[PDB]
């Protein structure tokens, strides 16, 4: 496919990097001295200041697929995203908040999905108190090297499944992937009620073992 | 309850004392700037260093019921849960991870919950290139004020669940909850098999509205 | 008249301060070792982060008749735009542009007036290679020393000359003043032109002695 | 002519070099990750100290029609303007001010003119408190993208100009433009009385349309 | 034997490696400027961090005899020694203290032995003040020039000596060294009372001249 | 008693202070930020330049049995011992060796005792690469906490044991303090031979029981 | 006469401030730290900082006699020298040059006499590789302790030596001073040809016992 | 003739080094980024400790005529010293004094002369507040660009003025160089009185230009 343009380079956009291989990544960064990590990561790096139009422009934001933006503080990230979206007003950015008010001024400047991990880790920590099987719930399903994943499954057109409930597709049942929520457009409706009504175009978010999903997949076949 | 002693002061430990609203709390910071948002949020400040250890001892590490340790570095997390095992060998430690090598050490150091936030927010920002409903329920299943509930229900002892299988169970049909993991002590078993079994002290880790909540806690009583 | 809030300590709020004698005047400022030099202009200090809305609504922003932005970098100053537009829709903001490229970015968050002075320093430095009259006329109008002095006087509703043509009222033969300009709203007409018939409400923006500009307030009047 | 040097880099040169495109441009600063920026913006760049005496001799000092000093702080421009004038002692040199203060001592340095941005950058944002007409009047008779130019025009030699007071030539209501000042030498006079003479070699300081200036230079001609 | 490993360069390792002369020497260190040094102290150096487990595994610790960590703090300290306890759970671990108070928790991270030389240090300036036998006594017979050394016998198996308690052996007045200590494990006696009997395993500590340790060799043999 | 003089401030100086509970101490340092660490340890702080000769007689090195030298560096070691030597000649001076080459420069430069603990440090490290009693010994009888007790008992002028040999006097026997060493003014001799005779004014260093250094010095009285 | 105002604090100033001993001395710096030393010297303390006018007017360069201008850097003594000739244009500047290349700087800033103490020290260190009569004679003519007095002895109006010449003079054998130089104004002539003539304001530069220094003044007058 | 070691990097050898170009120069100094302006300088960098027996072994100190030692603090250079007079007893040290309280332990160190910059500077600063002709005298002697120069002329053996007093050889009356000084051994004698009678192997210390210099050194011949 096309490109992926990463601004600044932290924790998160390592690991990022990390599960990003194979893909076109192309990193603006200021320092001069994460070239070598840059490239021993796989990717190219384009020297530059990420609230720049000008230097933006260089990395090719335009013909990008997404645009991950991690940088020092929030406000250095809602100015490059005002940036991005000066340039292109159709490509897809990533933000990451580092605080819980910020949230929604980094929505109306123009990032498509905002990540907190600040909240996340607050969320998590006052979670695991009593003991902390959240955490390992959502550390483990994360990863890549456990035996269940969480896939998206999307909805064909003229499928087996269009238009019933969800009480008459028994969907655990036969396949064993465990429903946990059904996404449309840009919402999300976890625990989805018996009464929900399949349409066209869905996208099933669900956790199971890969011959589970691959059950599921000849399931709701067209 | 008993009190919760919090080392250090950052981003994560401002939301985590968000959410710990009705407990006592003693931050320990060697920052004295940090009285005022300390005080502000519920909480009592203790002026000392994290590593030392009678600074540790300043802040009641040994009738407290969990210590959470989120400092700059991992070399001085480490240091901290070693000062913290000096004084009580049993107390509960959730500790952050600021890089993804050292959470093997931050386990063998002796912390009982290990959360690293920044392999959270990278894996959450790579499986949203496409579209981003994994990351959408996972911060959204955290926040306490949606209408699902991630939650942990113990199976008590005498139960009508005790040997009963899951597949003999089928909670979702009858409850309305969703069993995405079953675990028992340090073990998470995600999407159990059919053959599992259950037994007296296993928790249940669930989604679903507190009124399915609440059916599914008057479903396993006696 | 109310009070002004001034975001940021640096050499442009420290003449700002200068200059504005005799009213009420907050600093909202980040660092404390600047609590002497505030406190000596004339104005109350305000410790903060102004970048933070906690911290503006502190200063309160809300009965302000102005708020003059002007921190370390622009991406600070748009962050901080941002946050008292959130605050107050009505309220008049001041703004100072690092970049060429942010003057817009920085009206769009929602500034009245964005002021840039390294885009007025250069090109003052490029029209002084021959000889420098144009650097010589701005610095000495604007200083409130010399003998003549740019001035707004404003057409009082029912003046006597509504109606009538710039040509025809001759303002700088019956005055003295000379007439840079006539300004309606958010728009200036520098030099106008003949056929432009001035209304009431009308600013006419001047230079001139003070005993001119008193024969023109008479020459003006109903 | 000749070529123009440039002694340090900021957005005061960056906008001063945009302004000076197609001439010579020299231009000697420390960073050596600068020089893409000097010949993208036009121009070629020398490495090293601008406050000595032998790199402002590699820099071709000597041969220079101006030279513009600005550099970090009021002590290293004075150190600066002072290797100058070891140098050449006819040559220009433009200025600028970091602190108010400072000057007068940058003119007995030997400056032939210091702008000061900030002082000018604190008169406007003091002046916009009201309505901000002077702040859009400077820039907007700067920029040379609208219609109205600040130019100036020299009386040549046995002008029918020479010699005949402004009450008596009527500047205004025959060629279209706006005196604002005439000035001799290193002196200027804004607002010029009517007993005022005029006398060849006087710089006339006006607004208008270039129609009106060109008006202008066949009215003055001799 | 097999080859010793040295995390961190400081004057402890560098007299350690003179000790050490003729044996395998691996020096982790991170400064590159350090390799002509560990070079012509006749050891190859290995560039790196100490703390990461990448450059651990880089410098042969899976192998090692022992490994000895002297680095720039007691935090950095700690996580080596973490990280070579993840890697190799049986190699021997010889550490150093630069602060009292993070002794024991030096041992609970993993290092068998524990060598603070400030403590030393201050003690022995404690007790110089009225006459300085300790330090000439602890720096003359650690010192490899004098004639009596500090040696250790092991005990074989079947002795002469094995089950006779010390007043019935009567080592010194015998065999002419002086028997400081006894000890067994990770243990030591020192100046053990009349009742102990010894046993096959024991390794005793001693001082004398050669000639009496040939004699307490032949003496305790088999 | 008179006072200790102790010049610098480190982990040797603390320890040493520690160990000094009763006595005057006076601290001469440059930092100010220690005041509150060494009044809390009781000693009475000196602000000055341990290498200047007149904040030596600040501190009053005249009147003081002892001065404890321990700089930064072993430049200013010595300069702080021939600081000292200008002022009195005979006081006793204790100094701390940073390299093993300058311990004869510090001798000759006037220092009585000169401990070197990097030394000590570097020959306990490598003796701990097979089993660590060494380190054992020595970390265990200087510790004023431990069974045994490394103590200095004088012969008194005109005791019993005047012109008896070691081997004849039977010490370990009759008393059971290991004589592990016989001192003279400024010598010591480890493991005397049998034929050395005492002399009164001899000092024994000696290891045991503090009953047992009763019983010894009841012993070798008159 | 009048007061002595001293601009930085060294090692320079405090040997100037030994041999200004019953003057008046104001000392300026910045450092609060050094006001113990200076008050010790017998010299006023006044604390502010010397590149400001406001601070040097604090200081009373006006009614000064003499300022010295050491500071720590060329371009802080080159901008306090312009404060200086800022206030008072006619006082005597006595400046210090870090770098050689500064001096003429450092003289066309306004100094009267440019002191270059590394120009001095290292031509002194060069001309003593072979033997260092050159440097000893230096050292010992300034010290106001030797035997030999380098003296100003001025020609007094009326003088038995006004249009003498140095030959027909011979003031070596009458008098017994060694004339090495005779100067007027600024300008100084180090060993002057026979044909010079004397006139009236003549400054002699002599060395010499203060009785030869006695009969030079006794022999040049009326 | 042999090598010159010079043991740190100041302004003081930058000059001594400008003025010794020709001879074979040894720049011994801990700095890595000096090795470019040694290089441009013409002398020969080595790496290394200047107080290490073992680097200032290598910069061959034992062969060189003249060692000089310009280091940061005057502990540094007195231990730099004493390692040299370790090395070679014999070798001629030439070193730099920062306060005038170190000169005397500078000299009993080893140092074969002593020179003491700031205390020149000091007492020249303070006499010139008059009138500086003592400073201009002093820095145009010793500079190698005017006419005048200070030189050492020595007497050869079986001279024309062996055992000849100073009144009788007029040696001002014939050559016209003017003797200030007359040197023996390791002493000098400035302004020698007229019973001195010149002995074989002296050192005569005079100014004039250089014929009168070979007149001086025809007149003096054997
Ligand atoms: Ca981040
Ligand atoms: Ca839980
Ligand atoms: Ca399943
Ligand atoms: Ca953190
Ligand atoms: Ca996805
Ligand atoms: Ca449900
Ligand atoms: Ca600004
Ligand atoms: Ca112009
Ligand atoms: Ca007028
Ligand atoms: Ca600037
Ligand atoms: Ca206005
Ligand atoms: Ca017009
Ligand atoms: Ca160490
Ligand atoms: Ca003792
Ligand atoms: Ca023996
Ligand atoms: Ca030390
Ligand atoms: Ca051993
Ligand atoms: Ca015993
Ligand atoms: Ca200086
Ligand atoms: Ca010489
Ligand atoms: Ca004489
Ligand atoms: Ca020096
Ligand atoms: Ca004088
Ligand atoms: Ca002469």
């Amino acid at each position: 496919s096309r490109h992926v343009v990463i601004c600044g380079w932290s924790e998160s956009t390592l690991e990022c990097l990390r599960e990003l291989r194979g893909s076109e990544v192309f990193v603006l960064a200021e320092d001069e001295n994460v070239r070598k990590k840059v490239l021993r990561s796989g990717a190219n790096f384009v020297h530059g200041d990420p609230t720049r139009v000008s230097d933006l422009e260089k990395a090719n934001v335009r013909g990008a697929r997404a645009v991950i933006v991690d940088l020092e503080s929030d406000s250095e990230t809602i100015h490059c995203i005002l940036g991005i979206r000066k340039i292109d007003e159709s490509v897809r950015i990533i933000a990451e908040a580092e605080r819980y008010e910020n949230i929604e001024q980094l929505r109306m400047a123009g990032a498509d999905q905002v990540i907190s991990p600040f909240v996340i880790s607050g969320r998590l920590m006052s979670r695991s108190i009593d003991d902390g099987y959240e955490a390992m719930f959502v550390q483990d399903v994360l990863a890549e090297e456990s035996t269940r994943r969480m896939v998206e499954v999307p909805i064909p057109e003229g499928s087996k499944l269009e238009g019933v409930s969800v009480l008459d597709a028994d969907i655990h049942d036969v396949t064993g992937v465990i429903i946990i929520g059904v996404g449309r457009g840009d919402e999300l409706i976890i625990d989805p009620p018996r009464d929900y009504s399949f349409r066209a175009g869905d996208i099933i978010l669900g956790i199971g073992k890969p011959e589970e999903i691959e059950r599921l997949k000849n399931y709701i076949s067209a």
